[PDB]
DNA sequence: GAATTTCGCGACACAAGGCCTGGATGTATATATCTGACACGTGCCTGGAGACTAGGGAGTAATCCCCTTGGCGGTTAAAACGCGGGGGACA
């Protein structure tokens, strides 16, 4: 149900992880996000938080920023929500 | 010492290179002619454009592992260098 990258991100605090470490964000989407500005994982975390942890809003924002499809956005949102529940 | 004579000198001659000049030739140019091949105009009709749908190809992440890179220590096989010379390039 969960990719290994998902668990690896969830287990420990993000600290200074690159945006490419998020579940559902690979090389291409990572590079697009870095161009768009969100060049650190905690930056995407903050963008998640500002949207009040909402699901649909965050998924639409991710699709509109880097162009990810349903699955990649869903994985990123799920990993971020679990990380918030585990450390926030 | 005088006269006759052989070697050299100057005038005549000849020969060769370089330059001055003109003609024959071909080349580029102005004028004039004209034709047939390029340019434009029209009918139509066949091919390109537009709207819509289904589905498969491709994009993108996740993951494994292999194989490419880098490093080390010896061990020589091969490269560098100099030197004499003779055969090959060049005129």
């Amino acid at each position: 149900t969960t990719s290994q990258k998902h668990r690896d991100f969830v287990a420990e605090p993000m600290g200074e992880k690159p945006v490419g470490s998020l579940a559902g964000i690979g090389e291409v989407l990572g590079k697009k996000l870095e161009e768009r500005g969100f060049d650190k994982a905690y930056v995407v975390l903050g963008q998640f938080l500002v949207l009040k942890k909402d699901e649909d809003l965050f998924r639409e924002w991710l699709k509109d920023t880097c162009g990810a499809n349903a699955k990649q956005s869903r994985d990123c949102f799920g990993c971020l929500r679990e990380w918030c529940d585990a450390f926030l």
